[PDB]
């Protein structure tokens, strides 16, 4: 369920980072324009800088730790806040992060495991709204 | 304290991982008798061969699992039969161990950062008599 593909997550998450990332990235190509040093580059050709790697595990670690504070795949309301607050994400609209879960549910309904996919599903569709009530547009 | 220490590894782990392993390995020469691809290799050396970091990172990934499942710095008795049963750990023993997380304890006091060591050496501690339990020599 839901906390084991957490475990699963993090056992690898440098690698799982990365591939569902790009599958984001190449499921929405205009999404790239909020990462203007990933353009023009192919996924090998990303995995080869440094800070692709590195920042895209960041950001995975930040949602392996939203997911786990969830309650029944609701995130909390302060998680919510911290990812509409942070510098980086200024100027996002909540659109961002519907696809970006859409895409990860994707790639775990064609990786052939065992991933709890309704599950992040719906972990996906509470924090959009849970961005939407903590002031995301 | 000791959970926040683990959501600071997380949020910087393949970097924390090398440089606690080789605080480890550097303390502890005779050690790398159980990693003979890393003989003979500098610190920088080491953090360019893909096997050492991807390596690495994942024992990290798994220990800062082990730690969060803890109570008061005890792991759970299936975690430890992980580490004991693991085919990669065959004929390790609990002096190992204890070397990692003398190293470990080291690494965090010297960092300058507001580490909990004494709850990480605790945690060293515990799991040694744990996996003594679960049948480490
Ligand atoms: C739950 C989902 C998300 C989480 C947990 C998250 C987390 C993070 C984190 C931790 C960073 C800092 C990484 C670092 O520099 O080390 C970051 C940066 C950033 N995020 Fe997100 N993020 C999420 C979704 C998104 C989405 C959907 C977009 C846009 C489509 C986005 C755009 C950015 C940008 C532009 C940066 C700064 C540039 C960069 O790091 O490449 N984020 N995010
Ligand atoms: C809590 C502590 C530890 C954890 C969580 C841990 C975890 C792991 C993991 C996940 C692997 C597989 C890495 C991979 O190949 O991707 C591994 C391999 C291995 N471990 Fe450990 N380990 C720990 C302590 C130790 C200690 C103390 C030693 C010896 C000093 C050791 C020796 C090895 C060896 C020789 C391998 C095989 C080489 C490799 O696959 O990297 N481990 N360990």
């Amino acid at each position: 369920g839901f906390k084991q593909d957490i475990a699963t997550l993090r056992g690898d998450l440098r690698t799982y980072a990365q591939d569902i990332f790009l599958a984001f990235l190449n499921k929405y190509p205009d999404e790239k324009r909020n990462f203007k040093n990933y353009v023009g580059k192919s996924d090998q050709e990303l995995k080869s800088m440094a800070k692709f790697g590195d920042h895209t595990e960041k950001v995975f670690n930040l949602m392996m730790e939203v997911a786990d504070r969830a309650t029944d795949c609701v995130p909390l309301a302060s998680d919510a806040s911290t990812l509409v607050q942070m510098k980086q994400h200024s100027g996002l609209t909540t659109g961002n992060f519907e696809k970006l879960f859409v895409a990860l549910v994707e790639y775990m309904r064609a990786s052939g495991q065992s991933f709890d996919s309704q599950s992040w599903d719906r972990f996906g569709k509470n924090l959009v709204s849970a961005l939407s009530s903590a002031g995301m547009k």
